[PDB]
């Protein structure tokens, strides 16, 4: 049930503009992993029974970025500070949420549709609601279904965004890719997945509990097979996601 907002012809025209100016920027950084984590970061905190947080631009405030599962975004939020002071009309919360999904396309993954409109909020929400990598699938339910009202099919797909980046034992503690191209948006993380420990690669247990659950599972044998309903499935989820909240 979305409604998008009207924006102006300007507005629109930034988007544009700010859109390839991304694609160049996140391209050179080699930064795609920590742009894409920094707008479901934004986006993760929703909750569909208060409708407070989601993607609203508050993950700029000092405040949200001192949680915990926030250690290391600082430095997304350093990196595009001068990029975003070129379009002073946009959103932060557009922003974020553009550079998310271009992270995913220079990578080489879906388009995921965009719509503009998001209006920054004055208040982050609290901290917590972010899901905690040493939990499973009844955590999963909890945060993705529970609060953000996102489905078991959701959760998979967009569990497979860490097909891109790794884990750094300075920020969460962890420390590894979970794949051997990790600036390359494939399936990858399915066939690591399933395909069991590699030295040099790394998965979370929370990226475990998804073979052992009766829903879940399923679908990890599904996207491992088969790229497209992987690629389809995350740009409907990934687009969801970076929604949640925002026109209806
Ligand atoms: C659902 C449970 C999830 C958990 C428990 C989780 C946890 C983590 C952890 C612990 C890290 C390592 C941070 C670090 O040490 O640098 C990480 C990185 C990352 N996460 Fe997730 N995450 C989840 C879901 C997602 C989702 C839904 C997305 C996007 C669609 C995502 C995208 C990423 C990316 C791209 C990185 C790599 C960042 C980099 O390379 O700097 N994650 N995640
Ligand atoms: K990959």
């Amino acid at each position: 049930g979305k409604s998008y907002p009207t924006v102006s012809a300007d507005y629109q025209k930034a988007v544009e503009k700010a859109k390839k100016k991304l694609r160049g920027f996140i391209a050179e950084k080699r930064c795609a992993p920590l742009m894409l984590r920094l707008a479901w970061h934004s986006a993760g905190t929703f909750d569909k029974g208060t409708k407070t947080g989601g993607p609203f631009g508050t993950i700029k405030h000092p405040a949200e970025l001192a949680h915990s599962a926030n250690n290391g975004l600082d430095i997304a939020v350093r990196l595009l500070e001068p990029l975003k002071a070129e379009f002073p009309i946009l959103s932060y919360a557009d922003f974020y949420q553009l550079a998310g999904v271009v992270a995913v396309e220079v990578t080489g993954g879906p388009e995921v549709p965009f719509h503009p409109g998001r209006e920054d909020k004055p208040e982050p929400p609290p901290e917590g609601r972010l899901p905690d990598a040493t939990k499973g699938s009844d955590h999963l339910r909890d945060v993705f279904g529970k609060a953000m009202g996102l489905t078991d099919q959701d959760i998979v797909a967009l569990m497979g965004g860490h097909t891109i980046g790794a884990a750094h034992k300075e920020r969460s503690g962890f420390e590894g890719p979970w794949t051997s191209n990790p600036l390359i948006f494939d399936n990858s993380y399915f066939t690591e997945l399933l395909s069991g420990e590699k030295e040099g690669l790394m998965m979370l247990p929370s990226d475990k509990a998804l073979l052992s659950d009766p829903v879940f599972r399923p679908l990890v044998d599904k996207y491992a097979a088969d790229e497209d309903a992987f690629f389809a499935d995350y740009a409907e989820a990934h687009q969801k996601l970076s929604e949640l909240g925002f026109a209806d």
